[PDB]
């Protein structure tokens, strides 16, 4: 009975484009990148009134953060970053944004056809990562 209905459920990484290069601009050591290029995370997309939670397993981290749309958050993201989230619903998109030492990333959840595409912007660099229901 939400928006963010489209976005419920347990979804599987099935394909990935230029994430490496997006791991690097956003600060991800050559040792990190590596192990953490390998990942096929899951994520896990719940809502309890106006909490939305999102959780995400993988070898390299397990990760939940839980939030109101809006509303700044202090994240630790799964590569360290100690960084400042803010999470809205823009015309069904779920728009991240996420700040730290003066450095801006935008990652973006939309729904397209069965699937749940994740868009990442670190300056020019963009990558994608397609989600599918596990
Ligand atoms: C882009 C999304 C939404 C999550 C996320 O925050 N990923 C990362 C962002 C920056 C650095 C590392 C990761 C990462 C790598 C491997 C496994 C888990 C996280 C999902 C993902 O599909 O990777
Ligand atoms: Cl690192
Ligand atoms: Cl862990």
């Amino acid at each position: 009975s939400h928006m963010c209905d489209a976005f419920v459920g347990t979804w599987k990484l099935v394909s990935s484009e230029n994430f490496d290069d997006y791991m690097k601009e956003v600060g991800v050591g050559f040792a990190t990148r590596k192990v953490a290029g390998m990942a096929k995370p899951n994520m896990i997309i719940s809502v309890n009134g106006d909490v939305i939670t999102i959780k995400s397993e993988s070898t390299f981290k397990n990760t939940e953060i839980s939030f109101i749309l809006g509303q700044e958050f202090d994240e630790v993201t799964a590569d360290d970053r100690k960084v400042k989230s803010t999470i809205t619903l823009d015309g069904g998109v779920l728009v991240h944004v996420q700040k730290w030492d003066g450095k801006s990333t935008t990652i973006k959840r939309k729904r397209e056809d069965d699937k749940l595409v994740v868009e990442c912007v670190m300056k020019g660099v963009t990558s994608t990562r397609v989600y599918e229901r596990a």
